[PDB]
């Protein structure tokens, strides 16, 4: 009647309102409709509750983890990244919730993938989690922006807020790209 | 008597001790050797002393804001991303506190000189912004990681089991320079539309 699923879409749906800060499990019971003893076994605490929210929007969204037959390495890592910050812009909050809660089948997949596409086994694995902290930290940056000079500085600002957030991430990404081509190898 | 530095000073210690989650006004006031009102004029709430801290831990950085002479712009952007890196590495839960903290206003006057200074090394203004934000969204997401790794010290298969062995053991700035490396990389080519 009362399953893990009914109540993690009811703490997204919550989340969204009020943010990670106001989000309590009392809240949540007065959502549902349930006093706050029907929560505790699905989740003791705050704490479970993000980590099990977390988990939900990387389910959710997270598509392009493994590469596609023949795909190019310069394409996979930038699916994987659009994937990544998709899940953590999808719901309010959810880079700071993903930092906050911080598989060798997958891992394999995708190391073997990129030693096949040129990189050094090491590298393969720092690539990897260079993309995964610059899409962390755009997200972070992106979502306080949204919860909240000289006339060279304005005219400028006004001009890049016109581009969209969109065209900032996607230069940081191509530059990381660009810059494995030729570290790749030692 | 009792001035705002003298109160983060003993912040910081406190931070280092304890960290984060542990740190509260009244236990900063315990510390000091003060009583409440007094502490209560500097900080009303943890919110605003976090502000606070976070504006403290980023003084490292400010020494490499500004470009040297006869330094090339890769040289710039390296030495204020490693700055920035070792400004939230300086204090437990660095990081954490620095992503808390409400979006702040950047100094004008220091934006528009490293701004100016990569336009004259051949980026146009756009993707110098891009490229100045791009260092920072790296070092955060690294350090982040990084803190996480070590706030929670407190079966792989033949192919991967001694790679990352390895990797853990030779420690975290081979990792971090790599990732740096790359970033600046792609930006020579990338400078210009």
């Amino acid at each position: 009647k009362l399953d893990k699923g009914t109540v993690i879409a009811a703490a997204l749906e919550l989340l969204n309102e009020v943010g990670m800060d106001s989000l309590t499990t009392r809240k949540l019971a007065e959502r549902l409709k349930v006093q706050q003893p029907a929560l505790y076994w699905h989740f003791q605490n705050k704490r479970a509750l993000l980590d099990a929210l977390a988990e939900a929007m990387l389910a959710e969204r997270h598509t392009r983890s493994l590469p596609e037959e023949n795909e190019d390495w310069r394409v996979f890592l930038k699916e994987n990244a659009l994937s990544f910050r998709t899940a953590l812009l999808s719901y309010r909050d959810g880079a700071r919730i993903h930092a906050g809660t911080r598989n060798f089948g997958t891992a394999e997949t995708q190391i073997r993938f990129l030693c096949a596409e040129g990189f050094c086994p090491k590298r393969a694995v720092w690539a990897l989690r260079a993309v995964s902290h610059y899409v962390v930290g755009s997200v972070l940056e992106q979502q306080a922006s949204d919860a909240d000079p000289s006339s060279f500085l304005h005219d400028l600002f006004h001009e890049l807020e016109t581009d969209g957030m969109d065209a900032a991430f996607n230069f940081g990404l191509d530059s990381l790209i660009a810059g494995f081509e030729r570290l790749r190898s030692s």
